C-alpha cells in the first residue's frame, strides 16, 4: 500500500544533521510536534505527486561510536552525507570518513551530499574564526566536485536557519529513494 523509506543522514558532530531534519519535520502539515530525537522517525513527504513515507534516522550523538552506528545502516533506502559550509575538516571528512564507510554498509545506495549552514559562508565572524587555522569557508565548486568524486546522486546547499533548500534537499533524496 504505502511507499515507505528509509533516510539516514550521517557527517561529522556539530555539522547541523539534527536541526535539519527537525526543520524539514516542522514543515510537514498538519503541524505535529518534533521531538530533538529521530530513529525511525515517520514523515510524510509529497514530491511529484506522489505520497513517500520517509522513515528519518539520526546518527547524532553516535559520530565517534565507530562499532555502534553501523547498526542502523541495514536497509537504507538514501543517505544524507553531510558537512557544514563553515568547516573545511567536515567536508575533508566526507572522502576519509563518511564515504567508505556509507559505500561499505549501503552498496548501492544513492548518496545526497549536503552542504548545511549556508548561510554562514558569508559571515564575517565565521571567516575571522576560521582565518585563525587558516581557512575559510567551503566554495560552492568544492561542494560540487566532491559529490562527483564520491558518486553522489546530486549536491545540495541547505541552511536549517534560514530554511533555503531545506525542502529540496529532501524532495532531491526522495527521487533518489524511488529511482
Ligand atoms: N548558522 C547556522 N547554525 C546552524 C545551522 N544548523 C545548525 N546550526 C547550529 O549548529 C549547531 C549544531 O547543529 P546540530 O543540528 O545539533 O548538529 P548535529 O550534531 O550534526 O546534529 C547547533 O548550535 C545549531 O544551532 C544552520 O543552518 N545555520
Ligand atoms: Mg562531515
Ligand atoms: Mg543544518
Ligand atoms: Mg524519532
Amino acid at each position: 500500500a504505502a511507499i515507505r523509506k528509509k533516510l539516514v543522514i550521517v557527517g561529522d558532530g556539530a555539522c547541523g544533521k539534527t536541526c535539519l531534519l527537525i526543520v524539514f519535520s516542522k514543515d510537514q502539515f498538519p503541524e505535529v510536534y518534533v521531538p530533538t530525537v529521530f530513529e525511525n522517525y515517520v514523515a510524510d513527504i509529497e514530491v511529484d505527486g506522489k505520497q513517500v513515507e520517509l522513515a528519518l534516522w539520526d546518527t547524532a550523538g553516535q559520530e565517534d561510536y565507530d562499532r555502534l552506528r553501523p547498526l542502523s545502516y541495514p536497509d537504507t533506502d538514501v543517505i544524507l552525507m553531510c558537512f557544514s559550509i563553515d568547516s573545511p575538516d567536515s567536508l575533508e571528512n566526507i572522502p576519509e570518513k563518511w564515504t567508505p564507510e556509507v559505500k561499505h554498509f549501503c552498496p548501492n545506495v544513492p548518496i545526497i551530499l549536503v552542504g548545511n549552514k549556508k548561510d554562514l559562508r558569508n559571515d564575517e565572524h565565521t571567516r575571522r574564526e576560521l582565518a585563525k587555522m587558516k581557512q575559510e569557508p567551503v566554495k560552492p565548486e568544492e561542494g560540487r566536485d566532491m559529490a562527483n568524486r564520491i558518486g553522489a546522486f546530486g549536491y545540495m546547499e541547505c541552511s536549517a536557519k534560514t530554511k533555503d533548500g531545506v525542502r529540496e534537499v529532501f524532495e532531491m533524496a526522495t527521487r533518489a529513494a524511488l529511482q
